[PDB]
């Protein structure tokens, strides 16, 4: 059932929120909530 491929592709996208949710949560100097 679980994709191996879909998985991976996964990674990319809770990491690339990661990133930008984190910038806006700690308002480091972007606080755009």
């Amino acid at each position: 059932r679980r994709c191996l491929f879909l998985s991976l592709f996964s990674f990319l996208i809770v990491l690339l929120l990661t990133t930008l949710f984190c910038l806006l949560h700690f308002g480091v100097i972007g606080p755009q909530r």
